[PDB]
């Protein structure tokens, strides 16, 4: 089942209430045609070049990242074109993206909270209408509804008295959340 951890500096914070603070300080890095010329919005995949166990992008706003871990494929121009599917299994985020494929892959400097066991698996005949494409691109453009909609629909599996209304303490109370010490 779904697996969360946090830092306690969120103890009292609903999933809900985290999620749209944390899309609203990441921003919107407009990676959308004739907005993309370099690597600052573009992310980067581990190994890459269009497929990885990891999809990683810093936030052009801020030191915000987030990592996607999985098994993840980007059809670039190939139909349907600018998918992002497979299987989406975490969602880490937090601060300060460090790594690369020869330095022991993606992480973060400062992890405030992930979502592990998703289970999400999309084909790449959704195209962008896949669950994965929506839950990572939303993220990537200031927009956590589908993460906070499939996050929602995980917990209510676990039990229906939980839901992204949840407060993580209440979450790890109900042994699906873990809390790990602020920094």
């Amino acid at each position: 089942s779904i697996s969360i951890s946090y830092s306690t500096t969120y103890s009292g914070w609903t999933v809900a209430d985290y999620l749209a603070d944390w899309s609203a300080y990441f921003g919107d890095v407009n990676h959308r045609p004739g907005q993309v010329v370099d690597g600052s919005n573009t992310g980067g995949f581990n190994p890459g070049p269009f497929d990885g166990s990891q999809y990683a992008l810093k936030s052009t706003a801020s030191d915000a990242a987030f990592i996607a871990g999985g098994d993840l494929h980007y059809t670039l121009f190939s139909n349907p074109s600018h998918t992002l599917w497979g299987k989406l299994d975490s969602i880490a985020l937090g601060d300060t993206l460090t790594g690369g494929a020869s330095s022991g892959g993606y992480a973060l400097d400062s992890q405030e909270v992930s979502f592990s066991n998703l289970g999400l698996d999309s084909p790449i005949a959704q195209g962008r209408d896949g669950t994965v494409h929506k839950v990572v691109y939303g993220l990537m453009s200031g927009d956590s509804s589908a993460l906070q909609g499939q996050i929602d629909a995980l917990l209510k599996a676990v039990d229906p008295s939980l839901s992204i209304n949840s407060t993580f303490d209440q979450l790890a109370a109900a042994g699906v959340a873990h809390a790990t010490p602020a920094a």
